[PDB]
């Protein structure tokens, strides 16, 4: 038993920052930093506005006054409204003493995150996640949830990477980063959307591997190697994603731990891909993971 | 179409309790509510002491000043102590107002609980666990991490049912509930613990099936159905726990959502212990999951 396990981090930080949002009877959460509320700007939608609204045609109609923000059932009122790409900025009048540290961040494919699920301005779950190849989570999230925002956690720093807005047809998730940006080519409308079809997160799957080493587990390795572009064109045949000069770098730390150079890994897997497991098992399982992060492996190593 | 994660319950609470605990040069966790800060008693141990402590003759070699106490970069001062089985209860001069509403429980195995995992006094991780049928957990825990806590939350109320002491030779772990009782056969002492053969949680399993066909993963499904008794004769065959009729009656909601008789999965449960999976996977694992109960499936699933 490795111990090597997806862990969400800490959501207190978090916590301190859920409110809810509601524009008559449709609520949704918002993140409350300092003085300023975020939170999908499809609250102000009617049932009649979500197939295809016109979202600054419906923002003229809406005053500060139309926006009920609560902490808890405690009410904040709005002093100010704008609209920034697929989300409001909403000031309120009082700072929030629990705003922690904080950064907004784009994510990147393959990059994980802590998913803090909220409703009606709660919390009711935290679990770690991946943006998928395709610009989509696989999450899990119910009716109320949008707003719920991802994020990692850099010693006191809370960088915030995802805000929650819609399902996909194929039950996967798409949001937006805490500009308002969609990731994908997604949009905030009532209608289904297709994502692209996704691919396998290559540098997820080599710090599996590398996890497996670690461990003592090591029947893959081979004493062969292979060039970083001969290994990126079988990838893209197994629907693996391509390795990039940053993925290489990442896998640094790992590669100098174990001794086994990134490219010999990589000759590992291009292995396993052209034969299979043959039976085999790595780290117990049969199928080999691509949502624990190089950044995971290594942090779990010593306390 | 929900999606369908392991998910922990917000730590927030739970991280507002904790504080690092030091005596001499070891240092753990503890748990601080109200005026008590709560802490496994080997941090009294020195290095060779843990081979084979006697813990009323380490401790009556200690005083309060004996024990430094720190939330974040503020010294709690110590005014008394006190053993209870495994863990030491100290007495601090000064109360935490983050103190939730709580309780103190003894977990059942089966039962799940959220982990949250620190060093030093400082959350790192939190991440879900059950209570293995032998009374281990399979955790993620490291040195330094004794003294993080188990714990479930209903309304605004924390019940705490896990503190965390020591590894086994096999990689899994063992600790105590918030009265210092170990969960099995184990002993706070540096040796090699063997547990007890395990068993797999039938009702987590059954649970996991319907998130899995909640999910519209429904491969395993199928037309037979069979007793109660029946099931649980071929349940025992392959060290599966029994299934008793309250935990057919828990499993009812599940039932209504799917609309598939309790013993119509049981019988699918039935093939796949008897077939395998034929290389297929349900809800993405190519194993029979058992650490979700059936709460945990209707919270995320309704
Ligand atoms: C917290 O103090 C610490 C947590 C463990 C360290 C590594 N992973 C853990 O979960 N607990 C301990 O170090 C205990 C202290 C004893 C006095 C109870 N000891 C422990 O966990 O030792 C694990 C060893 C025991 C011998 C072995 F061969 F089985 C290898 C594991
Ligand atoms: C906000 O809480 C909510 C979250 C979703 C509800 C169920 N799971 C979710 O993740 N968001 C929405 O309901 C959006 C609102 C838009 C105006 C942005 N709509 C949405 O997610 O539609 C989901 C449907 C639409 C396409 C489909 F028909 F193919 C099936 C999914």
């Amino acid at each position: 038993h490795s111990g090597f396990r997806k862990m969400a981090f800490p959501s207190g930080k978090v916590e301190g920052c859920m409110v809810q949002v509601t524009c008559g009877t449709t609520t949704l959460n918002g993140l409350w930093l300092d003085d300023t509320v975020y939170c999908p700007r499809h609250v102000i939608c009617t049932a009649e506005d979500m197939l295809n609204p016109n979202y600054e045609d419906l923002l003229i109609r809406k005053s500060n006054h139309s926006f009920l923000v609560q902490a808890g059932n405690v009410q904040l009122r709005v002093i100010g409204h704008s609209m920034q790409n697929c989300l409001l900025r909403l000031k309120v009048d009082t700072s929030n003493p629990k705003t922690p540290k904080y950064k907004f961040v784009r994510i990147q494919p393959g990059q994980t995150f802590s998913v803090l699920a909220c409703y009606n301005g709660s919390p009711s779950g935290v679990y770690q996640c991946a943006m998928r190849p395709n610009h989509t989570i696989k999450g899990s999230f119910l009716n109320g949830s949008c707003g719920s925002v991802g994020f990692n956690i850099d010693y006191d720093c809370v960088s915030f990477c995802y805000m929650h807005h819609m399902e996909l047809p194929t039950g996967v998730h798409a949001g937006t980063d805490l500009e308002g940006k969609f990731y994908g080519p997604f949009v905030d409308r009532q209608t289904a959307q297709a994502a692209g079809t996704d691919t396998t997160i290559t540098l997820n799957v080599l710090a599996w591997l590398y996890a497996a080493v670690i461990n003592g587990d090591r029947w893959f390795l081979n004493r062969f190697t292979t060039t970083l572009n001969d290994f990126n064109l079988v990838a893209m045949k197994y629907n693996y994603e391509p390795l990039t000069q940053d993925h290489v770098d990442i896998l640094g730390p790992l590669s100098a731990q174990t001794g086994i150079a990134v490219l010999d890994m990589c000759a590992a897997l291009k292995e396993l891909l052209q034969n299979g497991m043959n039976g085999r098992t790595i780290l117990g399982s049969t199928i080999l993971e691509d949502e624990f992060t190089p950044f995971d492996v290594v942090r779990q190593c010593s306390g």
